[PDB]
């Protein structure tokens, strides 16, 4: 068996995929999957619970060995009608809009600080909501904007429901991780699976 | 200060639009949206740490008031190139399926199994997922198929990367309920927003 803690991005929009393709060639070999934050992953990992985590964040523990798996892109998107959705903006034009933020111990929160608002003149965060489903909808019906993995975001931008907004900064790249603990033995069966996780 | 705890399909899909037609006519009067599952829903009523709660299952408390609030259609689909997308199904072929599932003593697994699995000849579970997305993401990849409210699937379904199965049963509805603690008054403030949380 191979028990995995996802990230929100990670669990919700590429292992499924993975899963898929895996449970294909293998169809006999189950696979337990659940999908938190990357708070959630890690303590999830720490205690045992499960062999391998994916999260999203820099997070950070002496117990735990992460590597680098996948790169994924933050994109600051606002509804389509936002003066932000077209043409160049500025950090204070962003600083001025109302920010829909996720939770702490998300790790897209946490990069999204780092990259994009530790860069910001003083901004108010008009809602903080605790998943990316809830913000990207808020956003869509105006109640702000937001920034978020272009995975979560890209069936809305596509359909032309949300906007992407661009930013004076370079592209919002972070690395997807790959983490277990450090006394843990990865098994045959596991590491083939990540076999599947390899683009 | 309005705070309320909505059950996923609520607080993602509905309440961000009713809550940017509120805040649209009551700007100086802000609201604290949490999204979890029906049973966080309940036990943050109990708790007395939110207002107000939305549910999506018939969850039962004897310390809340329940109030239906809306209908909510639960829909069965698949991968666009699934068999099963493409006319007609028997019982036969549902019970045959592969089915993606929430967990046990979830409010939508209890009301899936009533009013779709109780009515199917010995069906085997191929996935267990925690959340509607994730299921979205494996079904949409041919991990199995599934049952979630149309209102979850309907950007997917108008986009067409899922597609809505044909069965041989009646359209099936369940509850989406409103409820508060039994000695709790709703203020003039709250049943205000109430007003724009009514069909
Ligand atoms: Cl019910």
């Amino acid at each position: 068996m191979i028990r995995i803690y996802a990230s929100s991005t990670i669990g919700n929009y590429i292992l499924p995929a993975v899963i898929a393709r895996y449970r294909h060639d293998y169809p006999q070999l189950p696979i337990e999957l659940s999908v938190g934050n990357s708070q959630d992953v890690m303590q999830a990992v720490l205690d045992f619970r499960v062999d391998i985590g994916f999260i999203e964040g820099p997070c950070h523990s002496t117990e735990i060995i992460s590597e680098p798996w996948l790169e994924d892109e933050l994109v600051v998107f606002a509804a389509p009608t936002s003066p932000l959705a077209r043409g160049p903006v500025t950090l204070e034009q962003l600083a001025a809009a109302p920010w829909i933020l996720r939770e702490r111990g998300s790790g897209t929160r946490e990069i999204v600080d780092y990259l994009l608002l530790s860069h910001l003149p003083k901004f108010e965060m008009a809602m903080e909501l605790g998943n990316s489903e809830a913000i990207k909808h808020a956003v869509r019906h105006g109640l702000g904007i937001s920034c978020l993995s272009r995975r979560v975001i890209e069936d809305q931008l596509q359909a032309g429901t949300l906007s992407e907004v661009a930013v004076p900064l370079p592209r919002l790249m972070r690395t997807l991780w790959r983490i277990h603990h450090r006394q843990k033995h990865l098994s045959n069966a596991l590491r083939r699976f990540l076999d599947y996780c390899d683009p």
